[PDB]
């Protein structure tokens, strides 16, 4: 998984007062190394067309939301390890181009953002309940694969 389940459990606790079903954790990880892992597809794309060989940070289409919730959880001190992170997006297609140390340092504060945004999705689905179930996680998902 992209970090552990204690992780994970503290993430959506903090960002969104939500208490997280533990049998929920790896479609969640899944799902978002799924995103994270788009990102850097496209990041690939637009490294070629600026006609490098590198993926640099601005080839990651982050938006100016994406890019404050990245902040916010910078600023939660919740530092994450990079090994989990990098296992599990290998467990995809590798791309043609590499990442620039940069970019390789800040995937696991990519992973954060992208927990902290998806808690707080699925909070806004239903703001009063604090345990949301496998039905909840299907459509904060189909939120997510709106705009990532």
């Amino acid at each position: 998984m992209l970090m552990k389940v204690a992780e994970f459990e503290r993430l959506f606790r903090q960002a969104a007062g939500l208490d997280v079903d533990k049998n929920d954790l790896k479609r969640v990880s899944d799902f978002l190394r799924n995103k994270l892992y788009d990102l850097l597809a496209v990041a690939e794309r637009n490294a070629k067309y600026n006609g490098r060989d590198l993926i640099f940070e601005p080839d990651l289409p982050i938006a100016k939301g994406l890019q404050e919730t990245l902040q916010e959880f910078r600023r939660m001190d919740t530092a994450l390890e990079l090994k989990p992170v990098l296992d599990a997006l290998a467990a995809l297609p590798p791309l043609d181009l590499e990442v620039a140390e940069d970019v390789r340092n800040l995937l696991p504060e990519l992973a954060g953002a992208l927990v902290v945004a998806y808690a707080r999705v699925l909070k806004e689905l239903d703001p009063a309940l604090k345990n949301p179930q496998t039905e909840h996680h299907e459509r904060a998902e189909r939120v997510f694969n709106l705009l990532l």
